[PDB]
């Protein structure tokens, strides 16, 4: 049983930007989702060993989680907001791939994803 290396959160050769939308995504969107009662399963990479889900990383080849996204934001890892939004979408999509409609984990993702879409519907305009 082995978890893979988690996604990178630092990369000096990546071009980085401190964007008004990216600050919003950390200060407002991520930190609001982070406090939700259903956020805890998404706050770190899936530990397929602890959770005894040995087939998780057989199926999920681009893992993502809100703890990785929080580190990426706090270390100024993104060039623009769409890169950060795509990591959220990967995280939600992975959960819907590995799991089935009706699963408790999928009810949690569906709630988080609707809040997430509410919060990003309006981003501060690129000043
Ligand atoms: C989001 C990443 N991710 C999955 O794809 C997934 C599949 C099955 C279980 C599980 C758990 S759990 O065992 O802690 N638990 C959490 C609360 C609701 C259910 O009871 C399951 C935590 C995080 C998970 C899973």
């Amino acid at each position: 049983s082995m978890n893979p290396p988690p996604p990178e959160t630092s990369n000096p050769n990546k071009p980085k930007r401190q964007t008004n939308q990216l600050q919003y995504l950390l200060r407002v969107v991520l930190k609001t989702l982070w406090k939700h009662q259903f956020a805890w399963p998404f706050q770190q990479p899936v530990d397929a060993v602890k959770l005894n889900l040995p087939d998780y990383y057989k199926i999920i080849k681009t893992p993502m989680d809100m703890g990785t996204i929080k580190k990426r934001l706090e270390n100024n890892y993104y060039w623009n907001a769409q890169e950060c939004i795509q990591d959220f979408n990967t995280m939600f999509t992975n959960c819907y791939i590995y799991n089935k409609p009706g699963d408790d984990i999928v009810l949690m993702a569906e709630a988080l994803e609707k809040l997430f879409l509410q919060k990003i519907n309006e981003l501060p305009t690129e000043e």
